[PDB]
Formats: C-alpha cells, structure tokens, sequence
C-alpha cells in the first residue's frame, strides 16, 4: 500500500514542481496531477523532473477537460463525444509516459435528461473504443456523488458497468468523500470491489485533510489492509485547514499512523 | 420527551397531504411537516379540519421551492424581488400561525451569487429582521445546508453567528443530520455549540435514505441530544428509499424509536 499526493496547477510548470517539491518533502511516495489538455504541456520536462525527484507520477485526472471544455464521453453531440474521446486518449498517452493510471470521472458526463439505460450505453461504447485506441492504457472509473452526476453514484454501478466493458484495463476508484455519502456501508463495498479497486482516493467528510473531518478512516484502512490493497491512497482534498501545504502534512500525518 | 414527526411530499395537493398523513398516523408519527411553494393557492381550513381529524399537527412548514420554483431569494441582488421573498414567507407565517408551526428558512435565504459572505449575511440579517417587525407570533428556524445546495449557511457556527446578530428568541437552528455529514467536523460537539438554540431536527442517513440504512452514527447524536435537553421534534426527511414512501417511513420511525426510548 503506498501514498501519494494529488497537487494542483494551473492550466504550470511552477505549480508542478512546487507541489512535487512538496510531496517529495512530506514523505509521499509518488504525486497525482490533473489536467484540462495534455498537448500544451511537455512531459518530457515532467519526466525528467519526476526522475529528478525520485518521485512517480501515479495517475493522470481528466475532470477538467469537462469543466471546462464540455467534453463528455456520453455527448448527446457524437462529434463533441468524439472529440472528448480524442483528448482522454492523449491523457492515456501522458500516463504511459508514467505507467500511471487515467482517471475517469466528471469526463464520463450525465444523463442530461436522458435514461440511466442509454446514458450508459453510450459510455460503455466510448470506453470500448478508448480501449480500441490504446493498447496498454489502464482506466479508473471513479464513483461521484449524487450532487456531482447521476451517472455512476456507486461501487455497484461501477461494478456492473465493468461486467459489461469486460476487460481488466478498466478498473475502480473509490473516494472516501464520495462514499461518505453514496455508500450505505463502506468497508463492505470495497470486499465488493476487492481486486477491481484499482486506484483510491482519502478526504474527510467534509473533504478537508483527512482527520480533520468525522471519516472512519481506521475500518478503511483494515479492511484495506484484509483484501490485500498493494496500490495506491492518493490525498485528493481541499487545501484546508491551513492551506495546500498544510493539508498535504496533516493527511499525510495521519494516514501513515494507520498504514 | 422528544417527539417524532413525518416530512410528507406534497404536489403543489389535498390527495398527497392525506395520504401522508394518514400513513404517519397509521406509522405512529406524533405530527408531520409539509413543504409548500406558495400558501396561497392553498384552502388551510380544509388542511386543519384534517389536522384535526387525525389528530396530526403540523410541526414545521417549509419554504424552499419558493426558491428553487419562483426564484424568490431573501438576500437577491435585486431588491424588488428580496420585497417579494419577504412578502412570500410573510404569507408561509400566516399559515404556520393557524398551526403554532416553525416556518424553516431553508434556500429561500439565498446564495452569495459571487458577493462576499459578508454582504450576502447582512442583507440576509436585514430580511430576518424585518420579517420580525412583520409578525408578532411567527418562529423561524435557519438550516444549514451542504456545499452542494448553496453557499451561505454551511454550518451550525454559520447560524450561531447569524443568531447572534438577530438576536431574537423567534429564530433558531434547525440542524439536518444528512447535511452535518458533511459540513460538521465533530456533530455532537456542533450540538452543544447549539444547545438551546436547536428548535427543529431534520434525521436522514449518510444517503439520505430512511435512518437505519446509511452509516450515519445516529446513537451519538441522540446522546447529545438527550444530554442538551432537547425535547422537541424529530422530523423525518429523506428520500423514499428504500422499498417507497411508506416502508422508508416505518423504518425511520423504528430507528428513531429504539435510539429514543433508549
């Protein structure tokens, strides 16, 4: 089980290298990122950083590329759906720069008015053709709450949705926030996921460094520990309390007291 | 001496309304709480004779679809229509006083709308204020919601702070488990904090289903709630899940039941 820390930059290169610096610092085994369009950025800086560093790149988010682009894998709009496939594909090639893990949350889209049934049809069509499109990319659907998408709440929609994609390319991440609200009882939804737990997220009930919320995090981490969790818990919380530094200190403080 | 109560959903309606009150009745809810966008359109005479057929009071009246329908906003930019929000729960007090119900100040207070909290909190405080020279019996309850619903009022701090500023005994809190699960660091300490200011208590679980079938830590809040006297209501809101409306009720009211009579 290893921990990493999600850091923030702008849509760059200073707030990478600071919030890797940071993560370095803390005692972090390796840093997430997030970003809207990966051909703006050069990621041959950003491996040589990571080299220089000691310090790997554990998963690639995409959330932004809908936020701010409107893309979405599910786009009513084909050419826009097509498009928003082109540039997850370019997040796939980033991540195999790392062998890191793409992230697929807000990018998958909502059912904007449509049936769950054709909502996910669509999706599972998209990711099918992601996984036409690359070879050795590896995707993590990632559960939201209710507030966020109507589309995949749960660990259990997650699951049936990859029964249906049937490949081992595509696997869960659950976020403890997420789950705070979406998961009646969570340490039974992970044995749930057991090996399809492919990536994992930690932030208090009230999303702020974990400890600093009311979040079990001790039945996590056991029951973690019991299906035999080797992948990794990466710290996806707002800047508080205290700030981005700060955060990044105390959740690292307590989660290594429990691993 | 906590009572139970049943937050019924109503179309914006006689046909619901009674069905949801009998199904609290037959349930064994002591009253229920009803949410209406405006009172106006409503006969309330006929709504007490059933009151009073089922033995059934009514608890609390809720205002949000003024907001979320209407777009009517107690701290809206645009002070014509801050008058008419005002004028709107002036007409909700009308009806909670045939009842000697709280009206709940819920989104009809409004969100920051890219203002700083400090303007949006003092236009707010100028609103309550004023609909406390409207009425002379009307007793309001602000509830702190989630990120998600709004961004003024997150906390029971949030409304503590406001209270004080108010300063009327006509207003207080109405805390909403399924809200403090995530704005809340520490919920029985966010009680205390509260203490005699808790008027009105809305019980969800973690997902807002029936209490019982969520991870929401309801035994320590009913300790707290025990250990600051609170002796009012205990209404029921969530989602009728799972199975539908009246066994997400009857699960409620078994949860709650066990926990208080404990």
């Amino acid at each position: 089980m290893k921990l990493s820390l999600v850091i923030s930059t702008s849509d760059f290169k200073g707030d990478l290298r600071k919030g890797m610096e940071l993560a370095k610092r803390v005692g972090y085994q390796a840093v997430e990122i997030a970003v809207r369009d990966p051909s703006i950025v050069d990621w041959n800086e950003v491996k040589i950083l990571s080299e220089e560093l000691n310090l790997p790149i554990c998963a690639i988010g995409t959330g932004q590329a809908y936020l701010a682009d409107g893309l979405s894998l599910t786009h009513p709009n084909d050419e826009i759906r097509k498009k928003a496939i082109e540039r997850v594909v370019k997040h796939t090639e980033v991540a195999g720069m790392f062998g890191a893990l793409v992230i697929i949350g807000l990018v998958r889209g909502r059912r904007e008015g449509r049936s769950y049934e054709e909502t996910e049809e669509l999706f599972i069509e998209s990711m099918k053709r992601l996984l036409e499109l690359t070879e050795h990319a590896k995707f993590v659907i990632e559960p939201l709450n209710r507030y966020e998408t109507d589309f995949i709440n749960t660990i259990d929609d997650a699951l049936r949705i990859l029964r249906k994609i049937n490949s081992n390319r595509v696997g869960i991440l659950a976020d403890t926030f997420h789950m705070n609200i979406e998961e009646v009882n969570i340490p039974e939804s992970l044995k749930r996921a057991g090996e399809k737990l492919y990536h994992f997220h930690v932030a208090d009930s009230n999303r702020w460094a974990p400890g600093c919320g009311h979040f079990d995090f001790r039945s996590v981490f056991n029951t973690l520990k019991e299906i035999g969790y080797n992948r990794y818990v990466s710290v996806e919380c707002l800047p508080l309390p205290g700030g981005m530094e700060e955060a990044a200190e105390i959740a690292f403080k307590t989660l290594k007291e429990l691993i």
